[PDB]
């Protein structure tokens, strides 16, 4: 269930300069995101396949990829944040249910 929308360091350095990806920075043994990855999945299900994205939605496994946890200075698990090309990234902080993190990503996307 948290092997869907896995980045690579390669994938997550590329990927944040070409296209706005909400992303994932999680733990196997962290509880919240154990229970975020369904969410997670259907978030990444309905947007990384839309033709002419404007949104990407990805993980990044910190146990696989701590050196890119820490150049992101995360502090606790899960640790969600939007990148934006060119712009600042976002942490996002709030309820983690699908409507509520649809609508802040959507949001946070326009400004």
């Amino acid at each position: 269930h948290m092997s869907k929308h896995l980045y690579t360091a390669d994938m997550f350095t590329h990927g944040i300069q070409s296209a706005a990806h909400f992303v994932m920075f999680f733990a196997p043994w962290c509880g919240h995101c154990q229970r975020l990855q369904p969410t997670w999945n259907d978030l990444g299900d309905k947007y990384n396949s839309m033709e002419d994205a404007k949104v990407y939605v990805a993980k990044v496994d910190c146990t696989a990829h701590s050196d890119v946890c820490s150049a992101q200075g995360v502090r606790g698990y899960p640790t969600l944040k939007l990148f934006k090309p060119g712009q600042e990234a976002v942490k996002y902080q709030g309820p983690r249910d699908f409507q509520t993190l649809e609508n802040w990503m959507l949001q946070t996307l326009n400004e």
